[PDB]
RNA sequence: UUUUUUUUUUUUUUUUUUUUUUUUUUCUCCUCUUUUUUUUUUUU
């Protein structure tokens, strides 16, 4: 008896065609664990170009699944 | 030196009654365009 507020792993489609576009500027990326995909993003940056993070962040960002309440 | 007479303002009053807002039409009718539908997160 409680009420928790979980984030059930996505899986990968929405990433699909972001690791296209990872896949068309340089950048490679992995999708096993939320670890390394933490890491292998934090390191890509990008010399020449500030919106290159934010906006891979953000592609990132539509991808993911949901946070829902359960008994 | 000029007398006498020719009516006037309809009579009547001591009758019972058990309803009720309104009221009566107008037909079927092509919603245009990046999408699956995004979604955690934190500061109110």
């Amino acid at each position: 008896q409680a009420l928790l507020r979980q984030h059930p792993p996505p899986h990968q489609e929405f990433f699909s065609e972001l690791r296209e576009c990872a896949k068309a500027k340089g950048f490679f990326i992995d999708t096993r664990s939320n670890k390394t995909l933490a890491d292998s993003l934090d390191n890509a940056n990008d010399p020449h170009d500030p919106i290159v993070n934010r906006l891979l962040r953000s592609m990132a960002t539509q991808a993911m699944s949901n946070a829902l309440y359960f008994s």
